[PDB]
Formats: C-alpha cells, sequence, structure tokens
C-alpha cells in the first residue's frame, strides 16, 4: 500500500489520473518523479520547466553541473538526479522529439528506463505526437513498463480518449 490517491487502475501495474504531474509531485513526495527531459537537461518549458520552476531553478542548477561533467544524454536514455522539494529522486528520461526529426521508435527505449524503479510518478513521453497520435505514447508505456507507474495526464480531452481506448 503506497500513497497515490484517485488514480484509476488501467492495467496490472499502470495507473492513471487527470492532473498536472508538478502539482502531484508537490503532494505525494514520491520516491521517483519522472521528467520528460531533453538531452541537454535544459528545463525551459513543459514538464521540465514546470518541475524546474517548482524547485525554484535548483533542478536546472544541478542539471547544468551534471552536463558539464558528463555531457548530454542519449535520446531514449536517462539519468537519476535529486528530486529537490518534489520527490526523493528525479529520473530525467529523454523521449524522441519528432519536431527535431528524432525517431519515434526510441519511445520504447525511453520507457525501459522506468523498469529500474519499483514505483514512479510519471508523465507520458514524446508530447510532439500529442495531436497526431496521442494514443501511441500510452500504448508503449503499458507494453514496456513492468514496474508500478502512476501516470499524471494534464489534458482532459486526452485523458478521456486514453481511458476510453484502454477500457
Ligand atoms: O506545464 C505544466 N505541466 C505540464 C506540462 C506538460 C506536460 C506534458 O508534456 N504531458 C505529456 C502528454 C500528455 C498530457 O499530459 O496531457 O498527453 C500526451 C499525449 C502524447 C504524448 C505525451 C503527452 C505535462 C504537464 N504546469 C505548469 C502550468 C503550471
Amino acid at each position: 500500500v503506497n500513497s497515490f490517491s484517485g488514480y484509476l487502475k488501467l492495467t496490472d501495474n499502470v495507473y492513471i489520473k487527470n492532473a498536472d504531474i508538478v502539482e502531484e509531485a508537490k503532494k505525494v513526495k514520491p520516491t521517483v518523479v519522472v521528467n520528460a527531459a531533453n538531452v541537454y537537461l535544459k528545463h525551459g518549458g513543459g514538464v521540465a520547466g514546470a518541475l524546474n520552476k517548482a524547485t525554484n531553478n535548483a533542478m536546472q542548477v544541478e542539471s547544468d553541473d551534471y552536463i558539464a561533467t558528463n555531457g548530454p544524454l542519449k535520446v531514449g536514455g536517462s539519468c537519476v538526479l535529486s528530486g529537490h522539494n518534489l520527490a526523493k529522486h528525479c529520473l530525467h528520461v529523454v523521449g524522441p522529439n519528432v519536431n527535431k526529426g528524432e525517431d519515434i521508435q526510441l519511445l520504447k527505449s525511453a520507457y525501459e528506463n522506468f523498469n529500474q524503479h519499483e514505483v514512479l510518478l510519471a508523465p507520458l513521453l514524446s508530447a510532439g505526437i500529442f495531436g497526431a497520435d496521442p494514443i501511441h505514447s500510452l500504448r508503449v508505456c503499458v507494453d514496456t513498463v513492468r514496474t508500478n507507474v502512476y501516470l499524471a495526464v494534464f489534458d482532459k480531452n486526452l485523458y478521456d480518449k486514453l481511458v476510453s481506448s484502454f477500457l
């Protein structure tokens, strides 16, 4: 028994709620919150900017030191850094960006990173396909992640189509 509340059971290990992950992070203080990062860990907008803003830019300061030491992540890769005031840990995961010509097939490799953590609060990845084929992103999560994932979905048009499609 964990502390996630109001999430709907989608599958054996996947749960889903209509909410802003940042606001959910401010609440539960989970062991792991997932960030939909870019390979430079430049947290300008979206989940990254919203998470980073909620940390008063401490996430960005830590991230810049990480990149200066290690260089950029791979698309489909991840790193574990501090969760700051939002979680014990933040798993920064890079999904492919179709807007930059990156290959959507890398989405499965991105979700595989979740399997290194028993329980995670996470968003859907590759938001660049959210108008073209939003269902594609959630199908991969369910078919790839075997650990317990609590998905916080921001868009209500989306959540309704998603839960409808998988029930
Ligand atoms: O900006 C924020 N939050 C914030 C910002 C951005 C997101 C986000 O990239 N989600 C991913 C997503 C969603 C959804 O979540 O609807 O659907 C999808 C379909 C396909 C692929 C991906 C997705 C999530 C949360 N907060 C600030 C104003 C206070």
